[PDB]
This record gives C-alpha cells, structure tokens and sequence, in this order.
C-alpha cells in the first residue's frame, strides 16, 4: 500500500489515516523517529488553542472504539503531548489494522499551533515505544500481507502548484517511479532504532567533521538535518552562516555559493548542493536566508546523534528495512 504525503513549505510531510467506525480521518506524520500513534482528542480542553484548530478524535462516535486510559507523554525535540491510550480500527492506505493510540489531552500552542497535521504515527521500533505499546508497523506485519517486511519514503521538493504530490509513503516496498540507480544499504547498528553509523561530514573539500564515526538517525518525522550544537557551530562557522535563535541564516545572496556538503554512509558519500539545504527565496544581500540544517543534541540513549531529515530525504528516496535491519538509499527520482 502506499499513502500520499502532502508538503507543507518542505517542513511538514503528512498523509491521511481513518480512525473508528465510521472512520474519522486525521493528518499524520509518518515519522520514524519515534514509535507511538497518537491524535488529537475531543478530551483535549479548549483551553489548549491548538486543539482547537485540528481534527478531534471523538470515541463516542466510533463503535469500533476500545478503552484503556493509559497515561503516556510523548517527547519530540520540538514538542511534548500528553494523553491517555485507546484502541480503535486504523485505516493506512488500503491496510485495516486495530490499533492502541494515544488520544492527546494536551497539545501546546507553541509548536502544535504551528502544525498543518494533526497527529503522528510512529514507524519506530517497538524498543522504543512509550508504554510499550505494539507499534502500527509491527501490527500490519503480524497480518502477514505485506509483500515484503519494509516501508518507503519519498519526499518531494516544494510546489507552488498542487497537482504535484508532495509526496509518498509505501508499505511492503518501494516505488521505482520515485528513485534512480540502485539502492545502497547500510545496516543498523542496533535494531530497535532507525540510526546507522556515519563515517564522516564533509564541508567542501575537507572532512572537517564526525571524524573518527558518529550516529546518524533517519528521521522522516524531522525537518530537517541536525547535528550536536558542537558540530553544527563549527559546520555553520564554515557556511559563514549567522546562528539566530532557531535557526542558522546567511544573506540570502550568499545562499547560490554555499559549499558542498557530503555525508559518509555504507561507504558512499551523500552529497547535498546549497539548492538542497539552503531555503533560498531570495537573491537579495539585504535579506536573510535559512539553513535546511539545524543544531539539535539529541539526549540518550539515541543521542548525541545527527539527525537526517526531509533535507536529506528530498533527495534521496529512502527504504526502510525490517527484515534484514538495514536502511536504504537511492537517487530520489
Ligand atoms: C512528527 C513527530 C516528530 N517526530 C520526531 N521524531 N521528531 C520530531 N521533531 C517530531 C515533531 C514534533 C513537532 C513538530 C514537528 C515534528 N514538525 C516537523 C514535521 C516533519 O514532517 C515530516 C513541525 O513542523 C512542527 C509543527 C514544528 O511540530
Ligand atoms: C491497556 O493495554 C495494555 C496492553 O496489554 C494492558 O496491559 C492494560 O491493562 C490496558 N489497560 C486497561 C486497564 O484497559
């Protein structure tokens, strides 16, 4: 099965889920960087302006509902929810899978205000789902209709025109329409994470960075690629980007010149232009430009990690490998 993303200014990549019976439908993430599925809930207060604005989960709308209550906070680099667990039928694109979720109660304005989605499905491993609840992957998996014990990300660059998907997710493959050449594989390091080692950041014509190895989290559900704040002031020091609050910028100007930037994965190095990691909307010196590429210290276990997000992901079409824990990439096409 696939399911079609829609992209939000190269940020936020989301498709569509049904929940309940009849179905109510909701935006999601698809992020593998965590392991938990969760949406908005009708228990969620007013109080919590960003409830206000996405789709609810009503139970006492869905005869297919099943309670729990179970308590749990999710944890993201950028935002915290919390909520409680239920089960409910999900529909993923042609996949029906009973599922335990979490109905948030509480979504912060800053972000969740800012998000065009309303929930997340986790394509985590279940090692690292709160609560230990068996995550949705593993759950279609135990159907045993898959074609094969894998899912692929596409992410496609910004349009100003929708008629072009943003873009797409499959489940038990990948799509050759969306990738050239073949796939390089890297294994995981430890199953339980989507993180592979990394073999060397390279600025231009120098590996100035992650000598000596160091992790790199694939994450579909981040903007963009990060890095400890350490390593990103010196890369950033190097771009002669300006560190703001968020962000990083450059004049806008200086965005078309900006240097090569390489990663070391399995042995083949995934290089990236400044069209590919600098958000250039203007050629203006007196305007400031945004970097695709953010400081973010991951904490333990996972972290310190890099983390490479839709940045890297518009790129390169991506697999993700359940049966042989290894990840694949290829030529985004
Ligand atoms: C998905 C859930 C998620 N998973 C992981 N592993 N990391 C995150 N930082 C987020 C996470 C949380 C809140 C967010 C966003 C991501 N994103 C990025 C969406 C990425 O889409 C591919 C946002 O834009 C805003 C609204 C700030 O709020
Ligand atoms: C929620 O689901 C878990 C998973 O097995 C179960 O152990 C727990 O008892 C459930 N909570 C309740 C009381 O429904």
């Amino acid at each position: 099965s696939s399911v079609i993303l829609t992209n939000y200014m190269d940020t936020q990549y989301y498709g569509e889920i049904g929940i309940g019976t009849p179905p109510q439908t909701f935006k999601v993430v698809f992020d593998t960087g965590s392991s938990n599925v969760w949406v908005p809930s009708s228990k969620c207060s007013r109080l919590y302006t960003a409830c206000v604005y996405h789709k609810l989960f009503d139970a006492s709308d869905s005869s297919s509902y099943k309670h729990n209550g179970t308590e749990l906070t999710l944890r993201y680099s950028t935002g915290t929810v919390s909520g409680f667990l239920s089960q409910d039928i999900i529909t993923v694109g042609g996949i029906t899978v009973t599922q335990m979720f979490g109905e948030v109660t509480e979504m912060p304005a800053l972000p969740f205000m800012l998000a065009e989605f309303d929930g997340v499905v986790g394509m985590g491993f279940i090692e690292q789902a709160i609560g230990r609840v068996t995550p949705i992957f593993d759950n279609i998996i135990s159907q045993g209709v898959l074609k094969e014990d894998v899912f692929s990300f596409y992410y496609n660059r910004d349009s100003e025109n929708s008629q072009s998907l943003g873009g797409q997710i499959v489940l038990g493959g990948s799509d050759p329409q969306h990738y050239e050449g073949n796939f390089h594989y890297i294994n995981l390091i430890k199953t339980g994470v989507w993180q592979i080692q990394m073999k060397g950041v390279s600025v231009g014509s120098s590996t100035l960075l992650c000598e000596d190895g160091c992790l790199a989290l694939v994450d579909t559900g981040a903007s963009y690629i990060s890095g400890s704040t350490s390593s990103i002031e010196k890369l950033m020091e190097a771009l002669g980007a300006k560190k703001r609050l968020f962000d990083y910028v450059v004049k806008c100007n200086e965005g078309p010149t900006l240097p090569d930037i390489s990663f070391h994965l399995g042995g083949k190095e995934y290089t990236l232009t400044s069209a590919d990691y600098v958000f250039q909307e203007s050629y203006s010196s007196k305007k400031l430009c945004t970097l695709a590429i953010h400081a973010m210290d991951i904490p333990p276990p996972t972290g310190p990690t890099w983390a490479l997000g839709a940045t890297f992901i518009r790129k390169f079409y991506t697999e993700f490998d359940r049966r042989n824990n290894r990840i694949g990439f290829a030529l985004a096409r």
